[PDB]
């Protein structure tokens, strides 16, 4: 007969198979609250310590599992602490919908209490942003904004008055329409521009696949493709994985969290397979300057041509048009090219394996991430956070296609690794996961290692104290006249922060002391979370994208300072394999 | 000569006066922080570990010292970590400028990393939002900029282009007017309009002057026309101070951050002086609804009338209008009103006092207060933050007019305790300041808690763990049908999260336990901060806007079990002292 | 006991002395129609054609008489058409309140015809931009709206769905506040500083006084000031009329719609007191470059120091601080300054009278401005469009202080002409009221003729057709490096137009057929509008900011080409009056 609009509510979101959600509550949100009390039993709300940790962690929900992520907040300052999560899922491309509490109907525009015209401050971030006016009609206004986060892969914003949720609407007149999402059946690429695709590939002399997140499908074409043609394959930072890291010919990632053979070998390469990909950087470095041919696949049509002059710009799925090149191309022996590559990225992986493996004296970011590497299980999730752990991290992290990792990608707010860590093992309570973050961006989320402990999520939380934003020391060292300002700070002990929430944790400070902390670590991630603070130094990483190794672009006395800072004796230039086996640089 | 523009813009900001700013570093805005280590020795960069504290602080500035505050952020997620702090400058009337660090020029709408069109984001907080794209204008536009600020009491904020700040300009091209910038000298308020204020005010039998922040430099005016006419005075929460709370007939504020004599006067009252008010409670709570005559005065054209029916509204300053009240009026002898409110005023803080004199056994916030209170310094200034502590320090803080206290009175942000404590011993190092906060405020902010040890700031934090989000669970209480959800959770240390931040820190939980650790923490802040963690029972503070203390409005089940929970045996209704001085209710 | 709330609403604005207001009926502002045809015989609605025009109306009332403008659309394309008028009110500041329709509350985020959400299409222009979910509060929201567009003389729009108006609310709970109502305080001068401003001006050997609208009330001290201290007078163009025209000192405007006296003077100028002005061309003419001292004086905060580093600047009305400054002076003699200017204005005047003395020949805009002179009552009100028409009144028409003339002053909005005419004749009916527009312009609005017909208002509307945008085409002289390109069309015969919407008309092309038309468009104007449609020559006006006449500066062949091309032949450069009077250049 009747039932109270925000029960109805309740309802459209277990439709929607929304599990979790997260938010803080205040009179503004408590009629919403009274709803969630009462399906406690089917959809459960994690109550976080601040805001914009249940709107990231909402935004990891949404990237870990294809779902949408819901977080709500109360009016005012409620919601505007979401905005750093709701910008990472709008740029992350996304779905989350976000609640935000209003006072009621009644005292709207009377300028009373934290009460303000609140659609003005969702309309940048927000696809859809509503203030909802009537509660017959709010079951459907909740169903319209999942809808479109999801069509649209963004966020939806609505902001409730309070009251409505309280009033009674007629049980029959509300419905979710879960029932009608569905997948499309994609057309096969057209025959025609995939065998054009083919050719030009085939004739190249130094070919590069260049992947993005749109290949994750893709995983196996990518690998086989490569090894049958003799062609190198790299990728954006977030696709690493999707091929394993040790398959030989991955060159890694290009220009700052980036690798060395990336680099140097799009810089000679003459053809340049772009497949699911929109890096960023492509214009501001020039990156394609050099590309002879242009070959692109991608499933969005906005996207076709935009980063470099494109020759063929196929429209369609990567993973169906990889499958299609694979059945028509045969091997081909190894080339030059396919040698030189190979002996660069050997030459590559000694340099990062003898620092990981230093035993003794003063601890380096290098050496944790080894004995991370050491207890990590073969479907581990990351949650890697903002600042010199994305360029490590990419450098170390031995990755599979059974791994996930997650970290504000171009939005790149920093204080996103706890956050994704609680989404990771909220959805997956079975997998090991870690959170990597470095010194500032763990402060900035620090009071959510309680959510952690709340709420028991065996979480292996690594901090990399530095006593430093180092990502930034580094520009500043390469841009700045004058002396360095605001990148060096105090110690904060993190174990102590982590004793302070309740949490188990130890701090070290010694290569030899990182085997058995890491042990123990791992066995009370069985059943707890655990913190590991790293006290590293602040060695600056060699910087790929500045290389000073070649002594026909760099003076010796340049290249002599480059190797001895960045321990970088044995490092040998792409040209030295170049020359090696017959081709010019 | 010439002159870089990033020099020069630092330079306007040292004729404005501005002493300190408060930011962190990113590539986006690392051509002013090169400015600024050059300057380092006359602007004093204070570098937070979470930007709305940076926002938050600014706020605080010029709530204190009427100077313009000012932050700055990097590049999308740096500015809109901004949000929180520059809502409340919106909200509460403050000036305010924001620095947001954007890309180069060169790179602008090429879709490059952490890149958008930044401009949108701060249209609704900010009363001027501009891009900043030509660098020999840039003095100019920060001038700008800062002159709005200061003139309609608002936020401004300005996007530059990294790139911009190192270029070069003509060194006699720019100009600050900060050498224009003056006071005007109002007009005395109109004698008839004064003097029809005063009759209407001196024929009413049961008056009231009702007062807000605009009447800040009327507190002389204010007691003496008390006492003369024998009016009792009220307030709003954050005029609280203007007049001294030991002066016996100030009744306090009203609605629920509010005092018992304050709200039962106000539904007697028939003529009420409504002075430099704004209360946004009026309307939704019919406030005014018995009242017979309703005069006003206030600065602003747009307030007159506002919350009420007006009969006379005056438009002048308040002290000058009020210093022409009392220079035409005479002694009058004690009405049954004024003795009535007086005898009121004695069982109210007779009530307050038993809770605060307890002197064993379990710790409650009252008691807390009043070890506050007895290591007070008589011009301490308290940053609060928000929940149950504005209602309990409202209550129990004694203040006079040579202390400042300071909250987020309208948009309410948690947090601002910490960030409000760092800006006012930066502008104070002479006074003793106080951090009132509860456990869910403080979380939010904690990490700047190594801000106050790294500028060697002498701060007095006291958190009140109650271990809930208490001012909402009596919300909950109140209007909720199902269980609590989201109001109780796990405990922090706070003196381990001080200790992690190398501060000195007491945990306390016993009555018994407060002098000593208070005499200790006021000598050991004479040079350092520390940090009180005050474990405190989950009592709910008597709720003055629902009282059940009159026989005649609630039946006596209700009203034993009224004074049973609240420790209320003693309290008297109104209405036994108007019955005694020959009043009705 | 109840009363509907459309109702209440109009009584709102009676209440404030609402007259008029304008606008299209539609469905979603149907209920407010309803209430309007219930009160015709207290508030009387004006329909136009085009829903700008009712915006663009409602901002000249508020420019003509200072009380509110009042306009409304219906939802979606009703709305939007307001634009260009609530733009020019926000630039001009003026008060204006637009009520926009919405679909009722029931339908709102259905996604149902013409229904969006309309509240972030007016969050730029509008100083209070809300959307009424409420019946109740609906009077107290447009109450706030004409508060809040009154204190801050910008634009307040409020958005209402349709089925509010149509609910009863009780008659006992809405009020107008319309009755405190007040206008801001005008800060007093600080005597010191006038001494001070005073004793610069005084020392000063080639002083002038540049005013603004600011200066309104103070005319008569201008000319008083100019005369006892024997400095010349120049104001921007809006404040033409201030001083009368025929005033021999004084120059007029400087930059583009100006007059070469006030350029020429402005260059030479070591003493500038700039009153109540706020000249956007200041910087990027630079045309302070030489100005030694600059003297300010502005009730505005903002505005200090804002156009040029400012030596004195005074937070004053204009009036009362021109009254001090005279009341300290004395009669000076005259100075070479003050005989080199008045021999310049002397040169200036005979070379404008001499265009408009042609008495045969083609039609030029010149003699059709010379024919408005002659048949203009003493106080008439002339409504101006935008263009060279704005260029071409302020060189010949002579306004006194008796005299208003209105045009988009900053927005620039073509199509303001007939709106304007349509306010001033319901404002003023007793006042002959013109209607100045160049063919551009009054073809944008040229639909709403038919309201002065249908509303039987008297205008004498004068229609320029040079069958070209003139001000643009000169505009691409002066930059373009290919051929003029969409500045010269197809002729509109405007007496067509004009009889096509019921309205006497007349068309003339040579300079003799003027003084018998002139003459019947007057008398036809005691009753009827009338038009003239005066088809004028392509002759570029003189570019006063391109003068090439000095023989030390220009050519003899730029000179003589300059002198033939502009019928400027006995035009004489200041430099000539100040070597006549012993002075530089
Ligand atoms: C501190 C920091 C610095 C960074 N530095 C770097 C760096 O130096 N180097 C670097 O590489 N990255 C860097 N990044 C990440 C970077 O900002 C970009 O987000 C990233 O390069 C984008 O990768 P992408 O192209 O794989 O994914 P996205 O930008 O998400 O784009 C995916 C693309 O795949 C397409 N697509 C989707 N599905 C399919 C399908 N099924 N078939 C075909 N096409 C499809 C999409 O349309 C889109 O074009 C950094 C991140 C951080 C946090
Ligand atoms: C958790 C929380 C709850 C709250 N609960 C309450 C509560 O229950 N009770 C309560 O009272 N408050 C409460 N507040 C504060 C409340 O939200 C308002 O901000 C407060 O009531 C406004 O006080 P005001 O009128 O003094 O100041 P403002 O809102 O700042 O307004 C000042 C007024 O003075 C006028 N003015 C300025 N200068 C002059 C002058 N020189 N001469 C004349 N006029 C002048 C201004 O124009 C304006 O009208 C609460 C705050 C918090 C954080
Ligand atoms: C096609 C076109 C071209 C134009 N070309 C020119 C041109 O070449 N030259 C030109 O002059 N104009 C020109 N204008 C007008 C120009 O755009 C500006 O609108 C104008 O210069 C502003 O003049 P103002 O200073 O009088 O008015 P406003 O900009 O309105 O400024 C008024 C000032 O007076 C101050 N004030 C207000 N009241 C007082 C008081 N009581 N006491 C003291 N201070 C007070 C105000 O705060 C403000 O500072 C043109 C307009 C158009 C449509
Ligand atoms: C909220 C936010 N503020 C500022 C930045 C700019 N920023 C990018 S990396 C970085 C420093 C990262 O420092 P830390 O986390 O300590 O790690 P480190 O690089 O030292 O290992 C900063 C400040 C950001 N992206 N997000
Ligand atoms: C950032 C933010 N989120 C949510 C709120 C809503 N809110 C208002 S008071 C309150 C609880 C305050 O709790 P705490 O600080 O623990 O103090 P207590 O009332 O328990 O003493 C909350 C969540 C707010 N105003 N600001
Ligand atoms: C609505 C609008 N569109 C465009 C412009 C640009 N503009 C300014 S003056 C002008 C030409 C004026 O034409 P017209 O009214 O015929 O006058 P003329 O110069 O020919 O006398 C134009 C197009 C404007 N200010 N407003
Ligand atoms: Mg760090
Ligand atoms: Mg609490
Ligand atoms: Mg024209």
């Amino acid at each position: 007969t009747n039932i109270l609009a925000g029960a109805a509510v309740i309802k459209v979101l277990e439709a929607w198979g929304v599990d979790h959600l997260y938010g803080i509550p205040g009179g503004s949100i408590n009629s919403i609250m009274d709803a969630l009390s009462a399906e406690r039993d089917r959809i459960h709300y994690i109550q976080v310590r601040h805001e914009e940790v249940g709107a990231m962690a909402a935004a990891a929900d949404a990237k870990l599992t294809g779902k949408i992520g819901v977080c709500f907040g109360s009016a005012g300052p409620g919601g505007t602490h979401l905005m750093n999560g709701l910008y990472d899922a709008r740029e992350d491309h996304v779905p989350v919908l976000a609640l935000i509490g209003q006072f009621g109907t009644t005292g709207m525009n009377m300028d009373t209490f934290q009460e303000m015209n609140e659609n003005p401050i969702y309309a940048d971030v927000a696809d859809y942003n509503v203030t909802a006016v009537n509660a017959a009609t709010l079951p459907h206004v909740i169903d319209e904004a999942i809808r479109r986060a999801y069509a649209h892969q963004g966020v939806a914003v609505v902001q409730i008055p309070v009251d409505l949720p309280w009033q009674q609407i007629p049980a029959e007149d509300w419905y979710a329409s879960a029932n009608s999402y569905q997948t499309p059946l994609l057309p096969e690429p057209d025959v025609q521009a995939v065998t054009r695709l083919t050719q030009t590939l085939l004739a190249a002399e130094r070919p590069l696949i260049y992947y993005g997140i749109g290949a994750r499908k893709a995983g196996k074409e990518l690998e086989q493709l490569s090894k049958t043609l003799k062609i190198p394959l790299m990728s954006t930072y977030p696709a690493k994985g999707i091929v394993a890291d040790r398959y030989p010919a991955y060159l890694g990632s290009a220009n700052r969290v980036a690798q060395k053979p990336a680099n140097e070998a799009l810089a000679q390469a003459d053809v340049v397979l772009f497949v699911g990909n929109n890096y960023p950087f492509a214009e501001v470095s020039k990156a394609f300057k050099n590309t002879r041919y242009f070959l692109q696949i991608d499933i969005d049509p906005a996207k076709l041509g935009k980063r470099h002059k494109t020759d063929i710009a196929v429209l369609a799925d990567a993973q169906k048009t990889l499958a299609a090149i694979l059945a028509q191309v045969s091997e081909r022996e190894s080339t030059p090219w396919w040698q030189a590559n190979l002996a660069n990225v050997k030459n590559w992986r000694a340099y990062l394996a003898s620092l990981e493996d230093k035993q003794e004296g003063p601890l380096q970011a290098y050496q944790v991430l080894r004995a991370v590497n050491k207890i990590a299980e073969p479907d581990a999730i990351y949650s890697i956070d903002v600042g010199d752990i994305n360029l490590n991290a990419n450098r170390h992290l031995k990755l599979t296609p059974s791994n996930r990792h997650i970290t504000s990608n171009l939005f790149a707010t920093m204080g996103v690794g706890i956050p994704g860590a609680i989404a990771a093992k909220l959805n997956y309570p079975e997998r090991q996961v870690f959170n990597l973050a470095g010194d500032g961006g763990a402060s900035m989320t620090m009071q959510d290692l309680a959510t952690q402990v709340q709420y028991h999520l065996p979480v292996i939380n690594v901090v990399f104290t530095n006593c430093q934003y180092g990502f930034i020391k580094d520009e500043q060292e390469d841009t700045n006249q004058n002396d360095f300002i605001g990148v060096e700070f105090n110690d904060i002990d993190f174990s102590k922060i982590a004793d302070g929430v309740h949490m188990q944790a130890f701090r070290v400070n010694k290569i030899e002391q990182l085997p058995d902390v890491f042990e123990q670590a791992k066995a009370i991630a069985q059943h707890e979370p655990v913190l590991i603070d790293a006290v590293i130094t602040g060695d600056r990483p060699l910087p790929a994208e500045k290389l000073r190794l070649d002594s026909a672009m760099s003076s010796a006395a340049d290249i002599e300072a480059f190797k001895q800072r960045y321990e970088a004796q044995d490092l040998q230039p792409l040209s030295t394999y170049l020359k090696q086996f017959g081709l010019d640089d």
